[PDB]
């Protein structure tokens, strides 16, 4: 309402509509919005780092684009674009007829991929995904120290790596690591789930020594089991993202774990003026709130980076990344192994529609003249794994593409552990 | 129904009483029931836990004392007493006849209050307060290594005690160590609250530095302010509690400032090869979920010790408390000066029907001038041992400044606790 009524006095030449919050018509406007012509304050800013990357189980986005609310979204027609623009937005940006004549157009674009670009009120920014990778560059409200850079021990001197491994899943790290071609000592490594358990235990040939619950574990443990060189972990995203429709709390359950994951860190640490190299890598997903990002980067005491696989993989996997691994910030390079493109990953026989694929149109392959969910071996392809990776036991498909699809990008973890190789032995 | 049938097999002499779990039927026996005869399962020992000390609005209990659950409650006529017997449970243990007579009993007491103490299926075991004082040090499903014993510093060697103070409300804990005489050198103290930070700015004459939330303390922060030696904290039990009608969740906020406590530790302990004298307390309360006590219990890395404060003050104030302070287990001693009866700490003029009164129709506990009246605040501030005036500082109302006394820690406890640590610092 407020709102409406200061888009009309802009049409009038009177206000700036940079100088105006085009979500919620707030004056008080510290950023400009990176997708498109407005100003932006910082509940806007909050609510757009929660709201922006939630997608529905249509596959399209949870809410509107602009003002990351609103009360009912217009979906795109367009391919492989899930964007949804709410009325309310559409009343001033493109005028309060025109929505009303867009929903009867019945082949409709959005504004994000307007063949035309421009438009009376609104004009879409040039260089908005430079804007968008800024935008978390952006995010200094947490100030902190940059991690400490320890010097390079020469290459005679190097030894083994020592990984302790929090939320292992299928054992992803240390296939990196080998896939790297890095010497690892011990790869000690908890998890409760049976059937990740035996997807590490066969495709890791019994060298990883599994263990209990981490809540069960205690600092004990840490120092008897030799010191650690790396420890990595990923928090639990199955009740913290927006798409598993059981959401009763947000960090009940999943959040415990990572204080789990912040113990164990400190337990596994060094002491000061043991100058040792010691790394650690958390992870976690982008959906999620922002005080809750807020006390982990208080917790761990660092600036989350965010790294979408789409630069490297086939998938949209963007994931914060905190931890201490030089060249975490540098930009991600894909090599001529990774498919970019979806339908490389295809079995033959198939042919895919979508280039991408967003798991966090529901099924997404066209093959003879008929829609199918991408096969497990596909999904494993998708991440970059190793071929028919997760057929070790005697599971369902549900479960196993389950098993699949919370684990870590392949080509990103690559792109993450790889400068370890400047500290630790080779093979 | 299957643990009714279960009784009814006992009442044939086919089945011991001991064998089987009073509260739920299960075959599953590890404990013996605290209070009374027969068996106890975990599980009811994790809903004993939970609830056992939950009290309604009413001020008597929220469920049944032998099952912790139940449908309808049998509430007790006897003063003072506050337990409740589910109808479920008489049916079984007095018999399926004898509920229903005794509900039209309108003088009616119940079995841990009454004046036989010896029914037909139901018997009341003998050294109950030892069996419930024994069955805390019975939580060892959690076992941990004992808190690390430092040898004591020589008298003349003694340094002003340095406490960094979260959660520090109206200044409890820097009342209490002057109290015992002990030097502070500084009391640097978090607290968001104005009611609070204005109560300690007059109690304590401005020493008291004040910090903003302590979500915006950071490890250089910890460094800058001195090295620490005394850390204390309590979490908010406003939340935690089933006594705030509004239990939307149980660990979202209360338990967020726990971890804000568990981080903040971490930045004041020393090094490992520190052998500095270094100590820390929290406190929360004991109406809590078991999964909760564990983590907390996992994270402090220490089993808790409940103190009840009926023990040493005139509330029945049962909190736990982790830490490493000496001598956190040995019995509470009552000194002269605590009033251990609820009559004494009434103001002239009124007369007391209680002997305690725990507060988280007989809900006014004070019969004065043929008329039901709440205590007056300075008599709240006198029944946890606080000096009298003591929260009289700013021009506030008196909901506020009763809800900002009834969080705070029962001071002859926190006396109890702070005693040793004289051992450890100078004196005045
Ligand atoms: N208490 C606990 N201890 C260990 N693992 C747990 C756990 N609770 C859940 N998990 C498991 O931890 C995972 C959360 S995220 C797993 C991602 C992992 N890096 C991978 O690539 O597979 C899930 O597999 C979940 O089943
Ligand atoms: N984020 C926060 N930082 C500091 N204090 C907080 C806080 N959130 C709540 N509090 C306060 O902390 C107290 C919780 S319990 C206080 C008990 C205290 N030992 C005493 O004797 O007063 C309340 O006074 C509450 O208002
Ligand atoms: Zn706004
Ligand atoms: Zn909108
Ligand atoms: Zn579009
Ligand atoms: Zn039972
Ligand atoms: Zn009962
Ligand atoms: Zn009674």
């Amino acid at each position: 309402r407020t709102r409406e009524r200061l888009v009309y006095e802009v049409r009038q030449k009177c206000r700036n509509i940079e100088d105006i919050c085009i979500s919620c018509g707030s004056l008080n406007v510290t950023l400009e919005h990176p997708l498109f012509v407005g100003g932006m304050c910082q509940n806007c800013k909050n609510c757009f780092l929660e709201c922006a990357y939630q997608y529905d189980d249509d596959g399209y986005q949870s809410y509107c684009t602009i003002c990351c609310g609103g009360r009912e979204v217009l979906m795109c027609g367009n391919n492989n674009c899930c964007r949804c623009f709410c009325v309310e937005c559409v009343d001033l940006l493109v005028g309060p007829g025109a929505a009303q004549a867009a929903i009867k157009e019945d082949p409709w674009n959005c504004y994000m991929c307007g063949h035309k670009g421009t438009y009376g009120l609104l004009r879409r920014r040039e260089d908005w995904p430079s804007r968008l990778q800024m935008f978390f560059a952006n995010n200094h409200d947490q100030e902190f120290d940059p991690p400490k850079v320890y010097p390079p021990v020469p290459a005679e001197k190097r030894k083994p790596i020592r990984v302790l491994s929090l939320f292992d899943g299928i054992a992803t790290g240390l296939l990196v690591l080998k896939d790297l071609g890095i010497q690892v000592d011990r790869y000690i490594a908890s998890e409760v789930c049976e059937d990740s358990i035996t997807v590490g235990m066969v495709r890791h040939q019994g060298k990883i020594m599994y263990v209990g619950d981490v809540r069960s574990v205690t600092q004990k443990h840490i120092q008897e089991w030799g010191p650690f060189d790396l420890v990595i972990g990923g928090s639990p995203c199955n009740d913290l993202s927006i798409v598993n429709p059981a959401r009763k709390g947000l960090y009940e359950g999943t959040g415990r774990l990572f204080f789990e994951f912040y113990r164990l860190l400190h337990d596994a640490r060094p002491k000061e003026g043991d100058d040792r190299p010691f790394f650690w890598l958390f992870e976690n997903v982008v959906a999620m709130g922002v005080s809750d990002k807020r006390d982990i980067s208080r917790f761990l005491e660092s600036n989350p980076v965010m790294i979408d696989a789409k630069e490297v993989s086939a998938a949209h996997r963007a994931r914060y990344f905190w931890g201490n691994l030089p060249g975490m910030n540098r930009p991600l390079a894909s090599t001529v192994n990774d498919k970019l493109e979806l339908q490389e990953c295809l079995e033959h026989g198939r042919i895919a529609k979508f280039s991408k694929v967003r798991t966090i149109q529901h099924f997404p392959v066209f093959m003879n003249e008929k829609e199918d969910i991408l096969w497990c071996t596909e999904m494993e392809r998708v991440f970059g794994f190793p071929v028919h990776y997760t057929d070790v036991s005697n599971m369902s498909r549900l479960a196993r593409q389950r098993l699949l699809g919370r684990s870590w990008s392949v080509p990103v973890i690559r792109h993450l552990f790889a400068p370890l190789k400047e500290y630790f032995a080779c093979v």
